[PDB]
């Protein structure tokens, strides 16, 4: 795993961008820029490049489950791992989710531990 990857934070409150992006400090990646929901976290990752995203499930203007959609059926972006934060992790919801191409998920609360187990899995 690459600590110098481009990661997109993507949630609409800030609070948990920043808390998302400390843990990730705390494991190596530094590389992290934010979006404050999935209609302007789109334009950010169709012209920047990026490696790695991570997403919340329920923004209000463009959702969790749309902008991994768009990114799954844009030819440019299609290859971006994904995960995705939940509030509590239902089955239904998840289930959707794989169906729609993420990568993981992870449950909120969460601490730099988890995180790391759930990016290992990814990356398998
Ligand atoms: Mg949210």
């Amino acid at each position: 795993a690459n600590k110098n990857m481009k990661i997109l934070i993507v949630d609409d409150f800030s609070t948990m961008r920043r808390i998302v992006k400390n843990l990730l400090r705390d494991l190596g990646f530094n590389n992290t820029q934010e979006a404050d929901d999935g209609l302007t976290a789109l334009p950010m990752l169709k012209k920047g490049d990026f490696d790695f995203v991570v997403t919340d499930w329920n923004m209000p203007g463009m959702q969790g489950i749309d902008l991994l959609k768009n990114i799954r059926a844009d030819e440019e972006l299609k290859h971006l791992p994904v995960l995705m934060i939940t509030a509590e992790a239902k089955r239904e919801a998840i289930i959707e989710a794989a169906q729609a191409g993420v990568n993981g998920y992870i449950v909120k609360p969460f601490t730099a531990a988890t995180l790391k187990e759930k990016l290992d899995k990814i990356f398998e």
